[PDB]
């Protein structure tokens, strides 16, 4: 007998997320749950899971990674519920 | 008898973030929940999990990471539910 | 008789995060939570979980990391929920 | 009968922040919960968990790691919740 | 018959972390909880965890870490929830 409750009675306006998860009972993943709720921003990888022996015999390899730029991110209530609120970006 | 309750009753315009989990019973991984609420940013990985056996003999590699760049980032109320407030980002 | 009550009754309008687990019973991870509420900022990884017997005979390496750059992160209530308050990044 | 009651009634916005877990009964892990409220900010990490045997013979390795630049933080309210107050990031 | 209260009653708004955790009943870590409220600001490791045998025979190896730069960190109120006050980062 399981029983789970949430948010029975909501009255007068709220601003939620919700995630409920009830559950009875090279790479390798069985069983999961990933990234419900989740942001990348400006995220890499270069090289990631190369297959069953790569540059095996006399390799030359010659690796460069050049992160260098102007840019810009502006971002208001990332991942932030908000009620009876202001929210604003002004640039000049 | 398992009973979970998680707000049972609301009045008034909260904000909100519910992660409720009830349960009852080379990279390996079985049985997990991972990153319900979870932000990256400006997250880098150059090499990562290369094949079994890699650059196995006679190998000559050069690995150079340049990270040098006028980036930025600008943020307000990250993860931060909030209620009759003032968020704002104002530049000049 | 597992009996497990949060915020039960709530009125006037918090600003809330809320986080409830309840449970009755090379790498390698079995069972686990990670990262419920989890902020990676400017994160960096270079070498990791590269494949068994990597340079194995006779390997020359040269491994430069180089992070020299004018970067700049402004955050404001970063995993801090709030209620009748002001928030603000002002610049010049 | 195990009985958990945490914040049964609440009136008047409280800014909270809940974690509540309640539980009957190379790397390796088993069980756990890690990183529920968790900020990593400007972290590094350069070899790890190399596969089994690396660099096993004749190996000539010149590693340099320059963490050199003009980086800046600036944070308000990094995991304090906060009401009926005024948080702010004054530039000039 | 186990019986936890915690905040059983709150009026007023105060601002709160709270954790609660009832429980009845190369490196390895069975049953664990880690990082609950927990920040890490400029963190290093340079090599951790490298595989078995690493280096084995005739290793020539330069290890060379050079931290040195114009870093600034600026925070307020880290972990410290407040209510009914000022909180402020002014620059000249």
């Amino acid at each position: 007998p399981l029983m789970v409750k949430v948010l029975d009675a909501v009255r007068g306006s709220p601003a939620i997320n919700v995630a409920v998860h009830v559950f009875r009972k090279l790479t390798a993943e069985e069983e999961f749950v990933e990234g419900i709720y989740k942001v990348e921003i400006d995220t890499k990888s270069y090289w990631k899971a190369l297959g069953i022996s790569p540059f095996h015999e006399h390799a030359e390899v010659v690796f460069t990674a050049n992160d260098s730029g102007p840019r810009r991110y502006t971002i208001a209530a990332l991942l932030s519920p908000y009620s009876y609120s202001t929210t604003a970006v002004v640039t000049n």
